[PDB]
């Protein structure tokens, strides 16, 4: 009950010494929308500067993730290959994840650059599937309202997941998956909070996502190295 509850701290502090932004902030700054000539102004930059904001703050977001990662018990245990593999396969998905926490579901807009802004923000991009796409996923799981730490066990979740090819010591990843399963379970229970299992998006749904995410993204990066 020690182990376990011990577990479940861990995955808490890792996760709250690694977010970049405050809850409290961002639901704080939810008035702080951007104006029609500062939407404007996003939409008539080039595809390419665009790219260069987007890409950079995303390459942050996953640094982020890989400090929470370093910080998770039992994944500095796994050898380096599979870590890489872990890394490689699952940042992207936490980054989406976390994002949610940015997004107004009351308004359909994301904290982007100090400010709350629509889908319409990214138009000069060109591919407002992919991104209609991001926001639906976002709004979807803001309806779940997680607390901190089921954001913080839920993407611990995401990121040890036995399933991705490449591993070398598969059965040590599932080690510290079922772990986490039941340290989610767990803390769940002591919360009330079990219906959410019910209504998590299903797993492929993720993978899919930040697949076509990934397509494009190669797309971006083939065009403007
Ligand atoms: C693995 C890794 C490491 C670490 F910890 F291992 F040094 N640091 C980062 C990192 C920091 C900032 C960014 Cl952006 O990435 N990554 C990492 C991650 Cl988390 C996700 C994807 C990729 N990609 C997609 C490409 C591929 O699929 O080959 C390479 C990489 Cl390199
Ligand atoms: C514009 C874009 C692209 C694309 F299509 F250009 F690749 N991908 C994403 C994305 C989000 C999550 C993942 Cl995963 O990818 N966005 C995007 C979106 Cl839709 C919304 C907000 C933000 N940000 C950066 C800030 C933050 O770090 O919270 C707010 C970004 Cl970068």
């Amino acid at each position: 009950l020690t182990e376990i509850e011990h577990l479940v701290q861990s995955v808490c502090k890792s996760y709250r010494e690694t977010c970049q932004l405050r809850l409290e902030d961002l639901l704080r700054q939810r008035s702080n929308i951007f104006s029609r000539e500062e939407v404007t102004g996003y939409q008539r930059k080039s595809m390419w500067e665009m790219w260069e904001r987007c890409a950079h703050h995303l390459t942050e977001a996953i640094q982020y993730v890989v400090e929470f990662a370093k910080r998770l018990s039992g994944f500095m245990e796994l050898c380096q290959n599979d870590q890489i593999v872990l890394l490689k396969a699952g940042a992207m998905e936490v980054v989406l994840v976390r994002m949610c926490r940015a997004y107004n579901a009351d308004n359909r807009t994301v904290f982007f650059e100090g400010k709350y802004g629509g889908m319409e923000l990214f138009r000069a991009l060109g591919c407002s599937e992919l991104i209609s796409s991001i926001f639906d996923f976002s709004h979807s799981l803001s309806a779940l309202h997680f607390s901190e730490d089921e954001i913080a066990l839920y993407t611990a979740l995401v990121l040890i997941n036995a399933h991705r090819p490449g591993l070398q010591e598969k059965r040590k990843v599932e080690q510290l998956q079922y772990n986490l399963e039941l340290a989610f379970h767990h803390h769940l229970s002591k919360t009330h909070r079990q219906s959410i299992l019910a209504k998590l998006p299903p797993k492929g749904k993720l993978r899919s996502l930040c697949s076509q995410h990934v397509e494009r993204l190669q797309i971006f990066q083939h065009l403007h190295p």
